[PDB]
């Protein structure tokens, strides 16, 4: 019984860009109201609850490059 | 009994953009009300309960690849 | 039984901005009201409750390159 | 000649009212965009350009009475 | 030739309230934009521009009585 | 010529309220941009650009009572 787990990965993500800019993130103010009673979370529980978040993310870049590899033997 | 995973990527995922800008995100206030009685969440569970959230996301380039390999042996 | 996990990464994720800049995360000031009554969390819980944050992020580069192996062998 | 200007007011402009209350003045956000080039206004003007107002008014009472008396002789 | 102006007001605005409240003024942030070029405004000119504005008015009794009186003799 | 101006004022502008209260005034956050270039404001000339104003007026009482008198002879 003989396995060979050769992968070969010679990818390029790749940008460019010349100017990045005059980016104007300006939201009028958010109104939010939460009420929670009775939260019984037990196991492998992941919870937001009320978020009011602003975000800017401007990369020069911002390429990604997301690989997995898995090998299983039974 | 014999299995060869010879997988090959020589590829290139690119962008080329001159000038990026001049963008404006400005939503007026939003309004959110939330009201959450009885929650039993035990296993394995991912909520999100009242998001108000303002995203501008101006990435240069932005270019995404995702592999998966997955060799199963049984 | 003979397994060889050989994979190879030549990869290369890049990139290449100009000027990258003139960014304005100015937002109105958030409204939020948050009330929790009986909270019964116990096993691997990962919890927010009440969030008002700004962020600004603007890498450069900000390529991500997230490789995961996994031999699983039974 | 003879002028007589009398008049008589034993008027009641009244209001009871018991509980006043539970009131919700929750707008979202408005979206307001004005422009105004060559505005030339010489005599006795009155103007207004781009309001976004947002009023609550809970008078108690709020009873108005307006009267005008006008005697004019030639 | 022979005037007599003789108003007479015994009148009564009146208000009776019991309990005044529970009154939420939670406007969503606003979002307003101006510009304005060449203004020549010369005489008993009244102008806005631009108002972006919150009231909450809550007298306990609030009535209002205007009157005017006006003689006038040519 | 005579003229006899004998105005009478026996009136009440009145309020009673009990209690007056629990008043929240709580707005999410204005967005406001402004630009005026030429302004060529000579004679009697009010003005406003660009108010962003929050105001709460909680009068116990707040009951006006406006007069004016005007005898003019000629």
């Amino acid at each position: 019984v003989q396995i060979v787990y050769k992968p070969v990965d010679l990818s390029k993500v790749t940008s460019k860009c010349g100017s990045l800019g005059n980016i104007h993130h300006k939201p009028g103010g958010g109104q939010m109201e939460v009420k929670s009673e009775k939260l019984d979370f037990k196991d492998r529980v992941q919870s937001k609850i009320g978020s009011l978040d602003n975000i800017t993310h401007v990369p020069g870049g911002g390429n990604k490059k997301i690989e997995t590899h898995k090998l299983t033997f039974r």
